[PDB]
């Protein structure tokens, strides 16, 4: 559908899950994400995630 999980740790971004600590609304495009967002889990940049 439009899910993205980190391959470093394994934290499904889930657009519906978005992010609470960072300033993200519930249901945000993974492309509209800030230009400084990074795997808030481990840290891995936004280039480690892979559509499901």
């Amino acid at each position: 559908m439009d899910i993205y999980v980190c391959t470093v740790c394994g934290y499904e971004y889930d657009p519906a899950k978005g992010d609470p600590d960072s300033g993200i609304k519930p249901g945000t495009k993974f492309e509209d994400l800030p230009d400084d967002w990074a795997c808030p889990v481990c840290g891995a940049s936004k280039d480690a995630f892979e559509k499901q």
